[PDB]
């Protein structure tokens, strides 16, 4: 265009009076806040001091942490504030968050409704600590199809709810139905992790109160910092944008560029003004408190073979006062183990030998082939309970396989085996890393961590347990786009107990990654864990054995 070079100049001219605009609002807020330099004290001035759970918050006593949590909570509920709860994973952000919802509840008479916006790979664990810790608060679950959503709606509408758990893919698809109710609360749980969400709640949602929960400290990262900043603080920009588009409207054209410096002298700012809204306590400054045993739901995948199966035989079922129970019991020996039919077994392993299918086949099993060495490197124990006896058999298969040693206990064992098999387990030096128990058939206080197969401990010890569930399936619905499960970073965080072992879980999934067939290395064919499409023949996509697979 007219750039006689010389004009950078003007660029310059323009980012100047952009940085300058930034800090001299930024400089207002604060001054504003100090009129009324420790900008906390002046913005938590009322207190309220905390020292018990309300009574509706049930199954389970906070931790000490914790209750202080709900009280810095309260007190941006006190100060008419937003808030950022950014304490460390394992601290229970999930259980506080509960606490505090049910605290304004009891405590402070406000019903609701409460906004919960959740990564879709957590949903289900927070319907479940919502079920647990507080039952008595009405809850509705925002997912699923277009006509599952239909049903909710009208529930919706008249307002009988307290608690409406949903993700973001809704909070935008659904807006015009979402944003017409008069929020109380709004909490958006961004993971550990943290585009059109922020511009979609900030024109049409209505609410009086907002937190955001997230696990890593105010980051260096401009895009993130701005987009917390205006959604904690809103009034101090008005701006539904990123920062980068909103730094470059004055050529709304070349992308104005900071210094160095500039980006360092802004992210600063950002976080001044934001500091006196966060809250964030680290694992090794209340170690001695954390909780005895704690609960996540892991979500699995399918495999192609699951999925076709599931497909095929939910269609023939639909065609069709206890023949629907038995159809949702085929619906769930496919989650589990896709081998647990003979003829699938037949069909895909006519070899009948124990191979990389028993894992490649189920997802629980891929996810399990993964995290299994893991807790084995890092010395713990597992125990593995079913509530299908024929998966324990594929099971059994699988960790000789893979050279894992394990004992197994089920009603089909004498009395007198019971004992020595649990003896033997809890020995101290004992070579059994696993013990496979079913549910139907216990002192097992030498394992510190459960996992819990399908569904219809521990010394002194952080006890870990392990809800495995296929995402969007029947478990999900016995249990009561976007991502579905998480990935290895992920799950190493939720599962590592300290950093010793997050180093560990890390350094098995680089081994991993230079494996000849699975690894994504160089020189590594990059084969896929979960068995593809294009490895099924033209199966299960009419055919009487396949009907009575559906209903049996
Ligand atoms: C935030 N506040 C008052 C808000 C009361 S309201 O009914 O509008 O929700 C102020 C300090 C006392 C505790 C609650
Ligand atoms: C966080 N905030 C916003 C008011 C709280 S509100 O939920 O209504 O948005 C901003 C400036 C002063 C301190 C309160
Ligand atoms: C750089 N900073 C924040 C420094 C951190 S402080 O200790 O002062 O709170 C932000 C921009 C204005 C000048 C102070
Ligand atoms: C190539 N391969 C071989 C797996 C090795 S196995 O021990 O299970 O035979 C089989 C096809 C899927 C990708 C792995
Ligand atoms: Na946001």
């Amino acid at each position: 265009a007219n750039d006689e070079e010389a004009y950078l100049k003007l660029l310059d001219q323009a980012k100047d009076t952009r940085i300058t605009h930034l800090l001299r609002q930024t400089d207002g807020f604060l001054k504003q806040l100090a009129s009324s330099i420790d900008y906390y004290a002046v913005a938590h001035r009322i207190k309220e001091e905390v020292t018990e759970q309300a009574s509706i918050l049930v199954g389970g006593t906070l931790k000490e942490y914790q209750l202080k949590g709900l009280q810095w909570m309260l007190s941006l509920y006190n100060n008419n504030l937003n808030g950022i709860l950014a304490d460390e994973m394992g601290l229970g952000k999930t259980i506080q968050t509960i606490s505090l919802i049910t605290y304004l509840i009891e405590k402070k008479h406000q019903q609701g409704p409460y906004l919960v916006i959740v990564p879709l790979s957590t949903l289900t664990n927070w319907n479940l600590e919502f079920d647990k810790w507080a039952p008595s608060v009405a809850k509705v679950v925002y997912k699923g199809p277009p006509n599952a959503r239909k049903m909710q709606q009208e529930k919706i509408r008249q307002g009988k709810f307290q608690v409406l758990l949903t993700t973001y893919e809704y909070i935008i698809k659904d807006r015009p139905l979402l944003s017409k109710i008069k929020w109380f609360h709004m909490i958006i749980d961004e993971g550990h992790r943290m585009s059109k969400l922020s511009a979609t709640i900030q024109q049409y949602y209505s609410t009086r109160f907002r937190l955001i929960l997230t696990g890593t400290p105010l980051q260096n990262n401009l895009a993130e910092l701005w987009a917390m900043l205006n959604f904690v603080l809103p009034n101090i920009f008005k701006s539904a944008k990123t920062f980068d588009e909103w730094f470059n409207t004055p050529f709304a054209q070349d992308k104005m560029e900071l210094t160095e410096e500039e980006q360092i002298l802004v992210i600063r700012r950002l976080h001044k003004v934001l500091r006196p809204f966060l809250l964030r306590r680290l694992k090794k400054d209340v170690e001695k408190d954390l909780p005895d045993k704690t609960e996540k739901v892991i979500k699995c995948k399918f495999s192609a073979l699951q999925a076709r199966l599931y497909k095929q035989m939910v269609t023939h079922q639909k065609i069709a006062a206890r023949g629907l129970s038995n159809m949702i019991m085929q619906l769930r020996k496919l989650c589990n183990h896709p081998f647990v039919f003979d003829e699938v077994e037949n069909q895909m392993n006519p070899a009948n030998v124990s191979n990389d299918l028993l894992w490649r086949t189920a997802g629980k099993f891929e996810l399990l082939d993964r995290i299994l060495p893991k807790y084995k490197a890092t010395g713990h124990r597992v125990l593995m309970f079913f509530q299908m006896t024929a998966i324990m058999d594929i099971m059994e298969d699988f960790l000789r396989f893979r050279g894992l040693h394990y004992l197994r206990l089920d009603g089909t064992t004498k009395s007198e085996d019971r004992s020595e098999l649990l003896r033997q387990f809890n020995q101290p030096d004992s070579p059994y890393f696993m013990f496979l128990l079913s549910t139907r058939a216990l002192n097992l206080q030498t394992a510190d961590t459960v996992i819990i197969y399908d569904s219809d401990i521990g010394q002194k010890n952080e006890v870990r347990i392990l809800r495995l569930i296929s995402s969007a399936s029947v478990e999900e619905k016995i249990l009561e786009g976007e991502q579905e499960e998480m990935d290895d970073d992920e799950l190493n965080m939720i599962l590592a107990r300290n950093e010793e072992e997050l180093a560990i879980f890390q350094k098995l999934d680089e081994e991993r990654s230079r494996d000849p067939i699975y690894g994504t290395a160089p020189g590594c064919q990059g084969v896929p864990r979960l068995m593809t499409e294009d490895e099924l023949p033209d199966i299960y996509l009419p055919v009487e054995e396949e009907v009575e697979m559906a209903l049996g």
